[PDB]
């Protein structure tokens, strides 16, 4: 027969664009291996003629491809990509209204988690390692943050639909983003063990799970030892600029102007609701794209985000 063909573009990271011209006759995935068009999965369609001039993405097929896709997304996952645009097939169609100057999500496909997520994200100070993370980190600022939900679902593991912990996704999230300015100095006694202290760098640094109070971890909080002592551990040295409290779901009061934002989870285990609550010259809680305020708050929190520069105690 005769032989049709249209020009478009095949790329891993949407900035080196490599040109193709492809047979109408064959579908993408013979030519390409698994193909994506802004998430379609059109690896078994074949061409169009309104598809002549744009970009799709490809696997990494060759180690040009291979170099190009660690490079912006530091992975090696060969499902990556088809983990990425199955997630940003349904985030591109989620909506991101601007409550309370933070992008924050509209309720959809179980995404309480993510968005509660998402607009912590927008109060700390977070350097993410991948360009991909970065970028669309950005990107979600300006009020478009379908690609970085996308790609945190695609970093974490996670699927749309699929529940998901705030605090397991922020912890998913630290490894992927540059803590090394980041160093927390326990210090812990024992009336038999003596004292021992540790230095926390990285993600351990940052997060601490067993109380919400940030004061409280520095009067120390009671853990056991080798014998059965329950021992005092203090806060020492604390360089970073923010740092995550959690605990398991309690009732918990928040004030005006002493921490910097909440996690409110409502319902039983994993089958609960994810509310965010932000301290502002009001608090503020925003439920996906709800909004309500307030001057006082006493509820169920389970993870709390304090602003740290430098800290070192004065406990002898
Ligand atoms: C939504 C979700 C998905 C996956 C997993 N593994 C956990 C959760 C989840 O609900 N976690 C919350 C915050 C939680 C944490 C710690 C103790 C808890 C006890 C009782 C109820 C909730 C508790
Ligand atoms: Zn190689
Ligand atoms: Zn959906
Ligand atoms: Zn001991």
């Amino acid at each position: 027969a005769e032989v049709r063909t249209i020009k478009v573009f095949t790329t891993v990271d949407n900035i080196n664009l490599h040109t193709q011209v492809v047979d109408m006759s064959m579908t993408y995935g013979q030519q390409f291996g698994p193909t994506y068009l802004d998430g379609a999965d059109v690896t078994k369609i074949k061409p169009h003629n309104s598809h002549e001039g744009k970009t799709f993405y490809v696997l990494p097929n060759d180690d040009t491809l291979r170099v190009e896709a660690f490079e912006y997304y530091h992975t090696t996952d060969p499902s990556f990509l088809g983990r990425y645009m199955s997630a940003l097939n349904h985030t591109k169609k989620w909506k991101y209204p601007q409550v309370n100057g933070l992008t924050s999500i509209k309720w959809a496909d179980n995404n309480s988690y993510l968005a509660t997520a998402l607009l912590t994200l927008q109060q700390i100070e977070l350097k993410f390692n991948p360009p991909a993370l970065q970028d669309a980190y950005y990107r979600a600022r300006a009020g478009e943050a379908a690609n970085f939900c996308a790609l945190i679902l695609a970093y974490c593991n996670k699927t749309v639909g699929e529940l998901g912990d705030v605090r397991e996704t922020m912890s998913y999230l630290f490894q992927h983003a540059n803590l090394d300015s980041c160093k927390r100095v326990l210090n812990v006694v024992c009336k038999t063990c003596g004292q021992q202290q540790t230095t926390l760098k990285g993600v351990e640094a940052v997060m601490y799970m067993g109380t919400l109070s940030y004061e409280q971890f520095k009067k120390g909080v009671q853990i056991p030892c080798t014998c059965g002592k329950q021992a005092t551990k203090y806060l020492v040295q604390q360089e970073s600029p923010f740092v995550m409290m959690s605990a398991p779901p309690a009732q918990y009061e928040l004030k005006h102007g002493t921490f910097t934002c909440a996690s409110e989870y409502t319902g039983n285990y994993q089958c609960g609701h994810y509310k965010h609550i932000t301290s502002k010259e009001t608090l503020y809680c925003i439920d996906g794209a709800l909004l309500t305020k307030s001057s006082e708050y006493k509820g169920p929190i389970t993870d709390v985000f304090y602003k740290e520069n430098s800290y070192t105690t004065t406990i002898k």
